[PDB]
Order: C-alpha cells, then structure tokens, then sequence
C-alpha cells in the first residue's frame, strides 16, 4: 500500500479553527503537575467507560507521565481546550511520536490517544474539530499518518482484536459484577479453577535489568518483524517502555522480566505487563479493579518455525506472568488476540470479553490485517502473524 495524499507544507495553517463559544486552544504542559493533575481529573470522570455503565478507566498521573512523556514528545501534541471564563480543562486529543511498520515500509507516525470531551459537552460534534487541530499541529512538524485504536467503528479498519481476561482474585471480579457465576457452581470451584501455582516456573526467570536493553532490544525487533503491521523500537523506547524507574517514579506502571538462560546466560525471553485501573462505578463493596495489561513479550523458540514448541514455551511464560501479577496484587490480567496470544488465551483460563479493539491508519492505505480471530470473533491460530503492536 502507501499514503493516501501528499500535503503542501506551504498550505498548513499557522492558526487554528474556531471552537464553540465560550472556549478556546490551550496547549498543555505535562512537566507541570497542575497541569497533568487538571488531565487527570477530566480523564477520571470522563473518559473510557463500558456499555453497561459499570467501568470507567482510571489511568493513574504516573501511567500518564509515562504514556504521554516519551521518546521524541513533543508538547505541542498535548491539546486541551478550557472554557475561557473559568480555565477549566474541558477536552482534550493527545499524540507521541513513533516508528511503525507496515508490510515491510517504515512509517514516521502519531500515536493518537486521550481523546475526551467532558460529558457535558458531548454531541457538539467535537470531535472532528479536536481531531482537525491535533493534525494540522502534526503536519506542522512534518508527521502526515498516524495509528490509533478506538472501541467504536470508523471507515476501513486495518484489523480488529477481542479482549480477553484471565481472573486473577475471582472473588473480588465477582463482587463488582465482571465475573459470572456459572451456573450449576460454586464460589469455591471458581476459585479452584483459577488458583494458580505461588511460584514461576521458568528457570532463570528474574527482573529486567538495565543492563539487558540492548539484548532485549534485538530479541524484540527480531520477534516483532513477523508481524504485517508493528512497532518499530528504539533503543531509547526499549528503556522508557520496558525499563521501570525507581528513583523517579513513586507509582510503578511497567513490569518487565527476562530470562537469562541458565547455561549460556544470553536472555533468550521477556515478557512485560503494566498497570491500569479502572474505577467501578456504583459499587457498595468495592471502588477499584486492578488490572494487568500484557504488553511486549518475545521468544527465541519462535524462530524454530515449530508451533508446537512456540505454544509449549509461551504457556509456561505466561502463566509465570500470570503468577507474577498475582503476587504484585493484581486481580485481573488483560490481553488482546494479537501477537501470539492465541496460542494461549484460552487454555490458561482467560474468559472472553465484549471489549473489541479496532486499529486505523490515518493518510496510509494497506490491506488488512489478522487480529488472531475468525469469523465467529473467536482465538485461532491461523488467523495471527497480523497486528505487532499494542497501545496503551
Ligand atoms: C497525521 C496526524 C493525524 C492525527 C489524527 C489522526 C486521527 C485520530 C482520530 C482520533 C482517535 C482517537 C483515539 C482514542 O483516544 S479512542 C478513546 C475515545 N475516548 C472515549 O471513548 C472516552 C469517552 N468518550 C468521549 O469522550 C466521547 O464520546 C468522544 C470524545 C469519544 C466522542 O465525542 P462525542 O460523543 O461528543 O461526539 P461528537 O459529537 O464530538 O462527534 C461525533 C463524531 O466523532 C466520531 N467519533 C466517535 N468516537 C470516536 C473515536 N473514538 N475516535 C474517532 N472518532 C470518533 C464519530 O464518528 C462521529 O463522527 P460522524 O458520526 O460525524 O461520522
Ligand atoms: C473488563 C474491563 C475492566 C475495566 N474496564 C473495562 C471497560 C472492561 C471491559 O472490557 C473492555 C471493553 Cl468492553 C472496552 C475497552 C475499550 C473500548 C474502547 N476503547 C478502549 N481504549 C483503551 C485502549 N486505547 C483506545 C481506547 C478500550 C477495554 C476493555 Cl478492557
């Protein structure tokens, strides 16, 4: 495929479009904490919530430092708009910079993230305006595609993944409505069913480390190249996403951990997960589910070209992950249908969601892609080597 148009820099606009009345442009700085306190509180009360009502997401100020501060970021793709008279932060688009590949083309694009507009204001049609500014301040910086995830379906998908979720405290996900009781069962087997091992299983599993960036680094681009579309990483992007910081960060978000081969000691796997709550609603017993997200994860044993033994070491890897964010107190662990995922989601007990991701490109024409799903929306191995990259 390729772009879909070429833009005349000389015909970028240096001024923005008019907003509804009452309301204005406001550039965000996120190094300020007000600031990213003020994001926080519209994205707490306004942003991602389910069909029924009963999840809202909370990310955390320290996910959305991480998220939002990354390699190549610019704070001319943080927007907000404020009502004039009172300042208040009533909407907002965000963007960071990164590589992609698509088919074996290399892509400079915008990661589009954090659209919301205060529920208040919703139905306006908006949206088309914040989504017409962020680009026009994009184009101004000579980016011309993005990528993006939605819940909701727009013109020409590039693909589309299920969530599916594996209970981690079944208990708790009962309590708040998630999880069903099903349906000739008991509290007890449920929890049976779910109770997982208090220890890892991999040998040489430990903690990365910033020594294995480079290691890991090329164990992921490797891995991450038999899929049609994924992210390209930096040496950089490897640290900021994959690399927790102690010292500087009071709320830890990513978990990463690889295995040094006990024999040779080169790392020969990795996997990570981050942190993302969601707030529960109407809720008596409780206020918050804790969940885990996996993220990034690679394995040698990939290039042996053997399903067979793909499946065998990504079930051991990933229930040790499983087992590892249990121990964190987690009480769910996320995952889509993407990378490989298929060759495990289910038999390590995830249930399938209702949640459905879909991807786009913005200005960039491609066939599509393969979610991991079929035509009945469900796991299926002939059906991955398709989507290689996850958003937050
Ligand atoms: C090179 C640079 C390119 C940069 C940009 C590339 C493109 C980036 C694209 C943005 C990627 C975002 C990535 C994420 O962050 S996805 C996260 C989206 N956020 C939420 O779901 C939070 C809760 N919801 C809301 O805040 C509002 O409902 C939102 C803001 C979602 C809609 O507000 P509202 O309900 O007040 O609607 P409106 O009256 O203003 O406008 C109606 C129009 O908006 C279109 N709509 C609805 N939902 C989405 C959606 N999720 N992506 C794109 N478009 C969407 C819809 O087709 C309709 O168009 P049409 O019916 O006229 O055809
Ligand atoms: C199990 C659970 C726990 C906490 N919150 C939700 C909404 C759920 C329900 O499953 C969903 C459902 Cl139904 C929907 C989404 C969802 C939908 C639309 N957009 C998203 N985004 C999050 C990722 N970036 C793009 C926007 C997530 C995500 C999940 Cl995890």
């Amino acid at each position: 495929g390729g772009p879909i148009k070429i833009i005349d820099p000389e015909k970028v606009s240096k001024e923005p479009d008019a907003l509804l009345e009452g309301f204005e442009w406001a550039t965000l700085d996120l190094t300020n904490e007000t600031e990213l306190q003020e994001l926080w509180d519209l994205l707490t009360y306004h942003y991602v919530e389910d069909d029924n009502a009963m999840f809202r997401f909370r990310y955390s100020q320290s996910f959305l430092h991480w998220a939002l501060m990354s390699p190549g970021w610019k704070k001319e793709w943080h927007v907000g708009v404020r009502a004039t008279k009172s300042r208040k932060l009533v909407a907002s688009i965000c963007g960071v910079p990164t590589e992609i590949n698509v088919r074996n083309q290399k892509l400079k694009v915008v990661e589009i993230n954090f659209l919301c507009i205060h529920k208040k204001l919703r139905s306006k049609r908006l949206t088309p305006v914040l989504i017409k500014e962020i680009t026009r301040r994009c184009y101004l910086n000579g980016i011309y595609q993005a990528i993006y995830t939605a819940g909701v379906v727009l013109p020409t998908p590039v693909s589309s993944c299920r969530y599916y979720h594996r209970p981690l405290d079944w208990l708790k996900l009962y309590e708040v409505g998630f999880s069903p009781l099903p349906a000739g069962s008991t509290k007890a087997r449920q929890i049976t069913k779910n109770h997982l091992p208090s220890t890892t299983s991999t040998p040489g599993l430990r903690p990365m480390e910033p020594k294995d960036i480079d290691t890991v680094h090329d164990l992921l681009q490797r891995y991450l190249s038999r899929f049609a579309l994924n992210q390209a990483f930096t040496r950089e992007e490897v640290d900021h996403w994959l690399v927790h910081k102690p010292e500087t960060v009071k709320e830890q978000v990513v978990w990463a951990y690889v295995v040094e081969d006990p024999e040779t000691h080169k790392i020969t796997d990795f996997f990570s997960f981050y942190n993302l709550e969601s707030t529960v609603i109407q809720n008596p017993k409780h206020d918050n589910v804790r969940a885990a997200y996996l993220y990034y994860y690679a394995t040698e044993t990939a290039f042996t070209n053997n399903m067979k033994a793909l499946k065998e070491r990504l079930l051991m890897l990933m229930n040790d992950a499983l087992i590892l964010a249990k121990k964190a107190h987690f009480d769910v662990f996320n995952a889509l249908t993407l990378h490989d995922n298929p060759l495990f989601l289910e038999q390590l007990k995830f249930g399938a969601g209702d949640g459905q991701l879909h991807f786009y490109l913005y200005n960039y024409r491609t066939a599509p892609v393969p979610g991991g799903v079929n035509e009945k929306n469900l796991p299926d191995e002939k059906r991955m080597g398709g989507v290689g990259i996850v958003m937050l």
